[PDB]
């Protein structure tokens, strides 16, 4: 184990937030100090990244391919599996609007270059639809939320749990999801040379993360009490959040999820949000267990005298 592992998460980072909650990490390795820095979103977090200034990230599958088109060498460490019931276009509930064709000529809010910016392309995509055939309407969460709720866009694609809290208010219906959309999961990430050095940790660590993911079934009432502190919303939001989510692994990014993510880099970079193709592959991590290296000695001699 490693001097220090500090620790890049976001309030929606499920497994670092209940490893966190339960001392975990710090009870597993007494001998590396844990450090916990939190973010306002991936982007932030991925810049901290690349300064050196955290060695391990959780974020979803967007913000890595910005980082990765811009040079940085960030790998790919880990993945979870997608959350396709968690992130949602929704529409008023006795909207006209019927399916995702039916948005065709109307006001869609979303954040530009977030994940509702990735399932909006590929939802209209299946309708046989452009963002040209639309109106995007770029907008932040709370700048959305108002706009959706004054009836001046009439659709918007966003990610839980605003999406649960949006539900419980009421008035509401989710249009489309995200399940036949074939998504690619979120991510942990770290530098190359602390992934190469540490990979037997690394390997534990997420393991850890893991196991804290799955308390949210396990100990689902003390689970929802401890994120509706941490993310500052009533209990039954966070009861719909977890609800919403599929049961958690972290597994060694394999070929397909791989090919996933390169399909989006690719459709990021068709649409110019991005300015350069990036290689998913070569920022995949093959986990490794690499021994460090000691030069060790031993003059023989006399009788040895375990100490003089």
């Amino acid at each position: 184990s490693p001097e220090a592992l500090r620790i890049g998460y976001q309030k929606g980072s499920i497994g670092m937030v209940l490893a966190k909650s339960h001392q975990l990490l710090e009870k597993r390795y007494p001998e590396s100090k844990i450090s916990w820095v939190e973010f306002p979103a991936g982007p932030q977090m991925l810049e901290a990244l690349n300064v050196g200034s955290i060695d391990l990230g959780s974020t979803g599958d967007i913000p890595p391919i910005f980082a990765q088109a811009a040079g940085a060498d960030l790998v790919y460490v880990g993945v979870e599996p997608p959350k396709p019931k968690a992130e949602v276009i929704l529409v008023a509930e006795n909207s006209p609007i019927k399916t995702v064709a039916d948005l065709k000529g109307h006001k869609v809010a979303f954040q530009k270059g977030s994940s509702s910016h990735n399932l909006l392309l590929r939802a209209l995509r299946q309708a046989g639809l452009k963002f040209t055939d639309i109106q995007p309407t770029y907008l932040t969460p709370a700048d959305a939320r108002a706009a959706f709720q004054q009836g001046n866009v009439d659709a918007w694609a966003i990610w839980d749990p605003y999406y649960s809290a949006a539900l419980l208010q009421g008035g509401v219906r989710v249009l489309k999801d995200g399940t036949d959309l074939n998504q690619t999961g979120s991510f942990y990430l770290a530098a190359r040379p602390y992934a190469e050095k540490n990979g037997a940790f690394i390997q534990g660590v997420l393991a850890t993360f893991s196991e804290a993911d799955a308390l949210t079934r396990s100990q689902r009432e003390q689970s929802i009490a401890l994120l509706a502190k941490t993310m500052g919303l009533p209990a039954p939001v966070i009861a719909s959040y977890l609800d919403h989510r599929p049961p958690t692994t972290i597994k060694p990014v394999n070929a397909e999820v791989a090919a996933l993510q390169q399909q989006t880099a690719d459709l990021f970079y068709e649409n110019r949000l991005v300015p350069k193709k990036v290689d998913i592959r070569q920022r995949i991590w093959q986990p490794t267990q690499l021994e460090g290296k000691q030069l060790e000695f031993r003059v023989p001699g006399n009788e040895n005298l375990y100490f003089q």
